[PDB]
């Protein structure tokens, strides 16, 4: 048999794959309001159903109010399709670890294969006053507001932060972006960084840089960020601070599990870990924080379990993610300062969002396109899509750097009309 | 003047970029246009950009006078850039007036001010299509009858909007009017709502535009068009409806009885199309036509691929060809849209090949509710044997962008694998393509 301990996008995914081929699964949630994963009650679907009624500029309250139907639809929907298939029970509790054999839930359970898909928990920096003062609300507590709040106030600048303060921005707030690093975005390009922050300046998105942030307080109706003889009063207070994986009461030492520093579970490239039958699929592994390379774990798992597996964690090229501000900004590939740090030479090429009719045609022409060819192999390293459905576009020049095609394709193709993706074809004609 | 190393007739998708690339190579060129409100071609002002702006203002449920606004500023913005970005380069010469084929080397241009005329060592024939007119009687005259062109300056939302032809262009206009509050009826002459398309996706579009209050009537022979009292009346075999305003969506065909190209040796068929190999060579030696003119399918990724067939033999590397395309894609731009690449399921039962057609209701993407917009279907179909794709039907929301992805890889001949073990983004509708090649067995 199986054991899965947490409802995740690979730890649902194996139950539902592993009940079909004849294993007895039992995949233990220790939360009803968590049926389908963080990605489905408190994750994605929550912040882009409202990022996506926040560009129309509807009420608040009214995108809340939808934003819990379509969780609670999901919710029951997730939870439907693991108990109606009869091989796996779903046990609603909280698992510890026994030993490397036995898992004892708050009921102690046994299992022959023990797969970790707890995920990850918002971590909270250490200033005082951080939990002690009202008000002040991580990524799950803000998506249940009962108000807009005029002046919001943000401590984080990252890509969790940036979601937040242009989709309040867009609801009608001020928001005040609170950020320690002396760069915004230091994970990006400047200039893509210095146009995104210009959109986020225009919508009245303060970025405030080497922010200090001593002591956080309540006074006359609001939360009060002191920085040292300077208090910000705003009326809510998000914190994007990260999350960390959630190896704590899992109590994983028990079952000889070796944790790194941060907590994330040491695992192989085929996603074993120390001991002998135990896997960890997800945030939990410590990589990259999103539904879809958690899926991806759960195909180089599977390889394994039911194939013959070749899957491994080293066949992942040019993972894609997006920053679902408005317009998002799509990236994949390397940046224009990762390109130039190494020895091959480039030419980077730029398309001005004002060259887009498509993006005319859904009254937004803000941002600009980008891409690095490698002129040694007239391959593809990077992008930066700062545009409107840039989520969308960005898949296909993933695609064609899996396969190791030249630019040239992309030049050359027949897109449809009118489309962001034809856009391809103003890009890559640049290049020489 | 004097004589133009190429002369391009028409503002269209290929000729207008035709004429930056071979300007920007040294080419005296000249570009002749017979209308200044048709600058940068027949998309930009009556075409895709006008209707695709008024969809995403219908789906918004805003007024339609304020998006016929926004309309209009979008179109004038696009005109005067596409019209500036040729008049700027030294090398070209935009001449209005209404060209027409005196010899195989020689232009007259119409302009009312007294004609010019026009030398070409190379002339290419860029004057697109025109709208048909069925031959109903009395359709000219009544007043409340629009063409596509028409229907897009209206100054007021129209209670009633019907619809003569069941095509894409008119399906495109039904569901974009009825998103703005209007009662539709499209009348289909044929026995099936999309006969190109398949019965399980055209009763998809057929129940999401009837949920709208769209009314599709097939087998129908209208024979009389009437102005009686403030409505438009439409006679039928037994039966007649009255509208506020009828549009004509019967198709377009090619627009070449005014520009006579009987004098220069240019050959058409019966439709008006210019003949052409697949390099777009008309019968008579250095004239090309591109773009709808030719017969082909009426898009502008067409008539901008022709542009790359010429621009491939005038400007080096050998040739390119128009036999160099396949899996064309194309889609119906309503709510949501419909797009599509390769062969039905129709043609693939026929085909007598060993296939698999997958089926996943859109209800099962969640980005779909992310955006409140779960209706549609999507369905591709697997060979067997070969474990390619041979088509995919793609009825749902952002459908333009994710379709450009399965033609990817039919292109490249990979399997449906890539699709189903690709990691896209998320949330996103094409990372549901690992969800819908899933149900392969
Ligand atoms: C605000 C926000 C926005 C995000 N936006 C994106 C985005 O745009 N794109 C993207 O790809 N990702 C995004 N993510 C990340 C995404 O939500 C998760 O990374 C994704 O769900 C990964 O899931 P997983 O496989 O790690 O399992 P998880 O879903 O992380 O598994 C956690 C589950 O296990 C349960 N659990 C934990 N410990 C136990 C235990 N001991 N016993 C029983 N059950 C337990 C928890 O209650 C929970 O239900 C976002 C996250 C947040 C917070
Ligand atoms: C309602 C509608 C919706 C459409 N939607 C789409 C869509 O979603 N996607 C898509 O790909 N395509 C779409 N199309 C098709 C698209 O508009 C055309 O296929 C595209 O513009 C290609 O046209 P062309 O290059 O052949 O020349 P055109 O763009 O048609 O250019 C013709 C130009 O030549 C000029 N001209 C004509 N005769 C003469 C003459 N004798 N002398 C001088 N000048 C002359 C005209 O004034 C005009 O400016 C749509 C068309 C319509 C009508
Ligand atoms: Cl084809
Ligand atoms: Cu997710
Ligand atoms: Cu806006
Ligand atoms: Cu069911
Ligand atoms: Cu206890
Ligand atoms: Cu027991
Ligand atoms: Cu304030
Ligand atoms: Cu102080
Ligand atoms: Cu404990
Ligand atoms: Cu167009
Ligand atoms: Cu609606
Ligand atoms: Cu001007
Ligand atoms: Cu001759
Ligand atoms: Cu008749
Ligand atoms: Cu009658
Ligand atoms: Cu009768
Ligand atoms: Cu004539």
């Amino acid at each position: 048999q199986a054991v899965i301990i947490g409802f995740g996008k690979a730890g649902k995914t194996l139950a539902v794959t592993l009940a079909k081929a004849g294993w007895r699964v039992a995949l233990i949630e220790q939360s009803n309001a968590m049926y389908g994963g963080t990605c489905i009650n408190i994750g994605c679907i929550p912040t882009k159903t409202l990022v996506h009624d926040a560009q129309q500029h509807t009420d608040f309250v009214r995108a809340i109010q939808r934003k819990n139907e379509v969780v609670n639809f999901l919710r029951n929907k997730n939870f439907h399709n693991l108990a109606d298939m009869p091989n796996i029970d779903v046990i609603d509790g909280q698992a510890e670890f026994i030993n490397n054999h036995s898992l004892r839930v708050h009921l102690e359970i046994h299992g022959e294969k023990i797969f970790i898909n707890t995920g990850a928990q918002t971590v909270v920096p250490p200033i005082p006053g951080i939990t002690t003062t009202p008000g002040v609300y991580d990524s799950t507590g803000l998506l249940n507001l009962k108000e807009l709040p005029g002046h919001l106030g943000i401590l984080g600048g990252g890509y969790i932060g940036v979601e937040f303060a242009s989709m309040f921005a867009n609801f009608g707030s001020k928001v005040t972006i609170l950020e320690a690093a002396s760069l915004f975005l230091p994970r990006e390009d400047r200039d893509i960084a210095d146009n995104i922050a210009t959109i986020l300046r225009d919508q009245g998105v303060d970025i405030i840089l080497n922010a200090h942030v001593e002591r956080i307080s309540h006074h006359e109706n609001q939360v009060q960020v002191h920085s040292e003889h300077a208090q910000l009063a705003v009326d809510a207070l998000l914190i994007a601070s990260g999350r960390q994986p959630a190896t704590a009461s899992l109590h994983p030492e028990n079952a000889g599990i070796a944790v790194n520093e941060r907590g994330a579970t040491v695992v192989d490239k085929r996603l074993h870990t120390t001991a002998d039958n135990i896997w960890a699929m997800g945030d939990v592994t410590g990589g990259l924080q999103f539904t879809y390379i958690s899926l991806d774990d759960y195909r180089i798992v599977r390889d394994e379990l039911l194939g013959e597996g070749k899957r491994s964690t080293d066949d992942r090229k040019n993972v894609p993610y997006s920053v679902f501000m408005t317009p998002p900004l799509s990236r994949v590939g390397m940046t224009e300062e990762q390109a130039r740090e190494s020895g091959a030479d480039i030419q980077v090429v730029t398309l001005p969002v004002a060259a887009i009719p498509r993006a005319r045609v859904m009254n937004d022409t803000r941002g600009v396109l980008k891409a690095i060819v490698d002129n040694k192999t007239q391959r593809m390293l990077g992008a930066s899509l700062l545009c409107v459905d840039s989520h969308e576009m960005i898949n296909i020049v993933k695609m064609v750097m899996d396969a190791g095609l030249p630019y040239s394709i992309l030049r050359d193709q027949i897109f449809t009309h009118p489309s962001m993706s034809e856009s391809l074809n103003d890009l890559f004609s640049l290049v020489k």
